[PDB]
RNA sequence: UCUUA
């Protein structure tokens, strides 16, 4: 274990291909939550990229494997979720809303 | 593609 990067005591999962003006916290996490509980997330509207932190490394690999064959489409752009090669941990420099509520958002689908 | 324009 811990051979393929130190994604255990600290995980960085990077999501990309998010359009500026369309990089919402809810949707990025909407991808995260159904495969695993989202503990942290970071949206970088500037680089059209984002970070998604998950409860277990198993979730990170699962999402990557899924979106490799079935990508997430935002504004007609396929999102690419991958494990970051440069960073081991995500620290929230910017605060966010309750992520559990985002689970309710996912279940609501289109504001049920 | 890699800390929030």
């Amino acid at each position: 274990g811990a051979m393929a990067q130190r994604k255990g005591a600290g995980r960085v999962v990077h999501i990309c291909n998010l359009p500026e003006g369309s990089c919402t916290e809810n949707d990025v996490i909407n991808l995260g939550l159904p495969f695993g509980k989202v503990t942290n997330y970071i949206l970088m509207k500037s680089t059209n990229q984002a970070f998604l932190e998950m409860a277990y490394t198993e979730a990170a690999q699962a999402m990557v494997q899924y979106y490799q064959e079935k990508p997430a489409i935002i504004n007609g752009e396929k999102l690419l979720i991958r494990m970051s090669t440069r960073y081991k941990e995500l620290q929230l420099k910017k605060p966010g809303k309750n992520v559990a509520a985002i689970i309710q958002d996912i279940h609501s689908q289109r504001e049920r």
